[PDB]
RNA sequence: UAGCUGGUUCUCCCCGAAAUGACUUUAGGGUCAGCCUCAGGCGCUGACUGGGGCCUGUAGAGCACUGAUAGGGCUAGGGGGC
């Protein structure tokens, strides 16, 4: 037993999502389409109706 | 600060919307619902269809009600002549 293979129990997989991407998540981000996407929505929870 | 405008970069595979309701100093913004997707459940229930009951007041029609209406009749009221 060596450092080749303890790797990773096939399913850990740490793989973070990338939306600068042409296909996948592309244009805008992951979700967005349209306008207060940008810098925050107000809470939204507990807040805004 | 910007509920505004602009920009957001490799590939292939499956599914795939919405532009509606409610509230909103809300109306090109949002919150919950609606529609999309993924995981774990349940298992013939699903759209569509057959038969069966119930429920309905449109199209049409009709004038019995509410109103409207032309012609005539009979007929109170009025106006005119002896
Ligand atoms: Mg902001
Ligand atoms: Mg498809
Ligand atoms: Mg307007
Ligand atoms: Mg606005
Ligand atoms: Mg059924
Ligand atoms: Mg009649
Ligand atoms: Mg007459
Ligand atoms: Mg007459
Ligand atoms: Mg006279």
């Amino acid at each position: 037993d060596l450092r080749p293979n303890p790797g990773a129990n096939k399913r850990r997989k740490r793989v973070g999502r990338g939306p600068g991407s042409g296909h996948g998540k592309t244009a805008t981000r992951g979700h967005k389409g349209q306008k207060s996407r940008s810098g925050g929505l107000k809470d939204p929870r507990r807040f805004e109706g």
